[PDB]
């Protein structure tokens, strides 16, 4: 049918002030910090013990929730500059046979570097915080997301998916063949896979309303450009949510002159896990700052250099965004 075009006309169900206060009060940065983030602050490049531990951690944290998440592990082999390696994308889906999903994503691998001093790269912004933000969103909205389990003809056929990509980082020199291992694999698989099952023509990529990719988040004073015109209206919703939460007194250490979501765009093309989706026509909201964090790809990309209030603030904005999108 014309269902793959529904995303083009889809509108948010905007939350009122008292709902905004409830969402702000319902997320806990200290609980995220201890229970979702700190266990991921480990070396976790492909095939390392930390890769397996990261995956177990993400999966166990989703499995304890009441909403009916369906977990799948998309495991495959690829040649790399270091020789053949195994990669595992984690896909967590509410209502897997719904035609449409809003997709939130990040990479859970860490870049490989040799141990300078007695120090290891743990990629706190890149992307342990994004992962933790997705896990906290799933926990904080769990009661609301539990209502998607209820079938109803008064609601679009739309639900939520989380993707935690493996192998985003280059092993040696970033290039088309050394980078994006997980996302290139998963976009190709999805493009090839009928959706809904038994359909003619339409693939799982037609089902992706919008790919919201979080990356390099956790530094103070981030500035996110509005990268793409086909997601500019959704970006402007993040600006509006930020502004309203500010005005209601629900953000912390936040000024309108230091706001995160900016009017301007970006002069180049940033390569990331969204590329294999974007080149096949999926709309993307790329929540990556420009400039990148000062600590990018250094041993100082660590817990000490994260900003609690910034991440808390962004948690509130993202949670509101997702509820508005899904009409919850
Ligand atoms: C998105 N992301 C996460 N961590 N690093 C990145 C970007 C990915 C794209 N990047 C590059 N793009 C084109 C050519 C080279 C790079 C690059 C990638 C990795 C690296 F370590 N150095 C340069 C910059 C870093
Ligand atoms: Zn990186």
């Amino acid at each position: 049918s014309a269902w793959p075009e529904e995303k083009n006309y889809h509108q948010p169900a905007i939350l009122n002030s008292s709902a905004l206060r409830q969402i702000a009060e319902g997320t806990s940065i200290s609980e995220m910090w201890q229970n979702d983030l700190q266990p991921l602050l480990i070396e976790r490049y492909p095939g390392s013990p930390g890769s397996y531990a990261a995956r177990q951690h993400i999966m166990q944290r989703i499995q304890r929730l009441q909403a009916d998440w369906v977990l799948e592990i998309d495991t495959f082999l690829s040649q790399t500059p270091e020789g053949e390696r195994s990669f595992s994308n984690i896909i967590s889906t509410l209502n897997p046979t719904a035609k449409r999903h809003l997709v939130l994503a990040c990479h859970y691998d860490s870049k490989y570097f040799s141990h300078w001093n007695n120090r290891v790269f743990v990629g706190a912004t890149d992307s342990a915080v994004p992962c933790a933000m997705m896990l906290e969103l799933a926990r904080a909205l769990d009661k609301k997301l539990l209502s998607l389990k209820t079938v109803s003809d008064s609601k679009p056929d739309l639900s939520l998916q989380l993707i935690f990509f493996d192998g985003e980082e280059a092993f040696l020199h970033w290039s088309p063949q050394d980078s994006l291992y997980g996302s290139r694999h998963l976009a190709a698989k999805m493009a090839s896979t009928p959706h809904p099952p038994g359909a003619r023509g339409t693939s799982q990529l037609h089902g992706m309303d919008l790919l919201v990719l979080l990356d390099l988040i956790g530094a103070p004073n981030p500035t996110f450009p509005n990268f793409f015109p086909n997601s500019a209206r959704w970006f402007e919703r993040l600006q509006a949510i930020e502004h309203e939460l500010h005005e209601l007194g629900l953000l912390k250490d936040h000024s309108l002159e230091g706001r995160y979501f900016q009017n301007y765009s970006y002069g180049g093309v940033i390569q990331d896990d969204h590329i294999p989706f974007l080149r096949r026509g999926v709309p993307v909201l790329h929540l990556i700052p420009s400039p990148f964090p000062e600590v990018w790809h250094t041993m100082d990309d660590n817990e000490e250099n994260l900003d609690e209030s910034t991440i808390d603030n962004l948690n509130k904005i993202l949670q509101v965004f997702v509820l508005e999108y899904l009409h919850l």
